[PDB]
């Protein structure tokens, strides 16, 4: 019975580091949407590749990030992984084997509970902030009457709503082993 605990508190553990280290990979990913001249950008930079191959990258606008949703998508993937960092730092000291200090089986199972909560929490930010950039994106798409650039779908978008489900379903399994203690 303690072999299955375990492995469960070492899986949820490593879906939420795997999680976390997406989320990173998602916030620097050059591709959050693709022009359907080519145009791709991201939370931080506005992109353009000339023909014929030449790209040249250009800030994302403070003015445009705020006026839009960027910035509060900004805020909310910033928040994940800076939650994410807490949870896994917290998470590696309330694992079994671990010894960080000299707390007993209960203190572990408040910090597996605490870390698991912000597992959770990072990945619902991270589900929030693409999901909040993909609905602006496809609206605009499928609208008729949208004259502005329309945009495809980036990759970055799923790999960041891959790390948030890891996320979320590592601090999930984080959580339930602590439940047990
Ligand atoms: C174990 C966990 C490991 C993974 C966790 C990694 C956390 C850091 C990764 C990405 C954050 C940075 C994303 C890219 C930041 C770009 C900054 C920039 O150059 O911005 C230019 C300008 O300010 C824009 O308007
Ligand atoms: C991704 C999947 C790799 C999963 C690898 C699982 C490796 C289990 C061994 C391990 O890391 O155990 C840590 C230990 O329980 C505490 O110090």
């Amino acid at each position: 019975s303690e072999f299955m605990s375990v492995a469960v508190e070492t899986f949820g553990f490593f879906m939420s580091a795997l999680g976390l280290l997406m989320l990173g990979l998602t916030l620097s990913n050059s591709y959050w949407r693709v022009s359907t001249n080519t145009i791709f950008e991201n939370l931080w930079y506005s992109c353009a590749t000339d023909s014929l191959g030449v790209s040249n990258c250009w800030d994302f606008p403070s003015m445009l990030a705020l006026s839009g949703y960027v910035q509060g998508c900004r805020a909310l993937m910033i928040t994940a992984i800076l939650l994410g960092f807490l949870g896994l730092f917290l998470g590696m000291v309330g694992l079994r084997a671990t010894n960080v200090g000299n707390m007993d089986l209960s203190k572990k199972a408040k910090l597996l509970a605490i870390a698991g909560t912000l597992h959770i929490l990072a990945g619902a930010c991270g589900m929030v902030a693409i999901s909040w950039y993909a609905v602006n994106i496809t609206t605009d798409f499928f609208n008729p009457l949208y004259a502005g650039t329309k945009y495809e779908l980036g990759p970055a978008l799923y790999l960041g709503w891959s790390a948030s489900l890891l996320s979320i379903l590592g601090g999930i399994c984080v959580f339930s082993t602590a439940a047990a203690s």
